[PDB]
């Protein structure tokens, strides 16, 4: 489409990340206000999740159970709230430094871009020992997305590239995006399409599966877009960080 919708969040400051579930509820890390906001599917009024003590939260992920995970960037930790709960838990990652993004799958595995350590880590559900993924040469990685097959995509911000690892692979693959600058976030669908917030170029790009054709989505008025989420229909949500707003565009 050529119709972009501003979601009725209020009072955002430098929003950093966005997640959308299968019901169409939208969660946003409202970075500059140290809070996570939500627009429940069917509602026109946001709520603020009962996390406590966040500092510059950088990213959010949600599963089908409605559990919400947040990279609490300024406190070097990842926090979680189960649906209905008013008290968060802290995941047993170790040695994180200003983590920038998070993704989860249906088994409960949690992946984190450990930005300040130039690495990506994961916790299998139940694990007390994170795994360092076999990426190499990352610089200030900014975001992560996973699919149902366990493939992981990472925006390697400092090197202007997107890298992926399939489950069981120990060889990283650099995707055929071109012309990226300081890319900030990544999203994927189950058709293999990859979307990136190409922050430095104020644009959102799509890489089509197979053809590897790269197109620019016709958002308008973006500035320093910070994060992205997609649904199965190809609707794309973007945290338009420089304008303190969240916008969406339906496919085509």
């Amino acid at each position: 489409s050529n119709t972009q919708t501003v979601l009725p969040f209020t009072g955002l400051n430098t929003p950093s990340g966005v997640a959308v579930d299968s019901a169409g509820t939208v969660w946003v890390t409202d970075h500059g206000n140290n809070r996570v906001v939500k627009l429940a599917a069917g509602s026109n009024t946001q709520t603020v999740l009962p996390f406590t003590g966040l500092n510059t939260p950088s990213g959010v992920a949600v599963d089908s159970a409605g559990t919400v995970w947040v990279t609490d960037h300024g406190n070097n930790r990842v926090v979680k709230l189960a649906a209905g709960s008013n008290t968060q838990t802290v995941l047993p990652f170790t040695g994180l430094n200003t983590p920038s993004g998070v993704a989860v799958d249906s088994a409960g595995t949690v992946w984190v871009t450990d930005h300040g350590n130039n690495r990506v880590v994961k916790l299998a559900a139940g694990s007390n020992t994170q795994t360092v993924l076999p990426f190499t040469g990352l610089n200030t990685p900014s975001g992560v997305a996973v699919d149902s097959a366990g493939t992981v995509w990472v925006t390697d911000h400092g090197n202007n590239r997107v890298v992926k690892l399939a489950a069981g692979s120990n060889t990283q693959t650099v995707l055929p995006f071109t012309g990226l600058n300081t890319p900030s976030g990544v999203a994927v669908d189950s058709a293999g399409t990859v979307w990136v917030t190409d922050h430095g170029n104020n644009r959102v790009v799509k890489l089509a599966a197979g053809s590897n054709t790269q197109t620019v989505l016709p958002f308008t008025g973006l500035n320093t877009p910070s994060g992205v989420a997609v649904d199965s229909a190809g609707t794309v949500w973007v945290t338009d960080h420089g304008n303190n707003r969240v916008v969406k565009l339906a496919a085509g």
